[PDB]
RNA sequence: AAAA
RNA sequence: AAAA
């Protein structure tokens, strides 16, 4: 199996690659919730400064706006 | 297992060779990089030259 | 076939 | 449901 390039992203509704079971985390990658078991993403965003509030990439500090 | 002939442009979802665990190296299959442990293509590039700055095949010294 |  |  491998992964798809496109989630959390993908528009296939029929895709074939491998998606992960649970939906990404609204609170970014970073998350710090105990307990949240949405995926975080390890995939850095790539804005800067990032001003999607429900942006599930990797954030590093000060890198929100 | 015998490693997959298309990887890293694999397009079968359900491909039965092995993919390499890292990524292809953004340096090409000539890196010498020291520590360098990302995957170094061997396969070389037709692209004669190559404009990609990150293509991952491997090239030689008038193939810039 | 998700605009480099 | 296709990353500003
Ligand atoms: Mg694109
Ligand atoms: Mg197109
Ligand atoms: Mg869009
Ligand atoms: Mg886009
Ligand atoms: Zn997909
Ligand atoms: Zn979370
Ligand atoms: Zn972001
Ligand atoms: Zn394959
Ligand atoms: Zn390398
Ligand atoms: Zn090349």
């Amino acid at each position: 199996e491998q992964d798809c390039k496109y989630w959390p992203n993908c528009a296939n509704p029929l895709c074939a690659f491998r998606h992960p079971t649970m939906p990404p985390c609204r609170n970014g990658g970073e998350c710090k919730v105990p307990g949240c078991k949405f995926t975080h993403l390890k995939t850095p965003c790539k804005f800067r400064p990032c001003t999607n509030r429900s942006c599930p990439f990797l954030h590093e500090e000060g890198q929100r706006g």
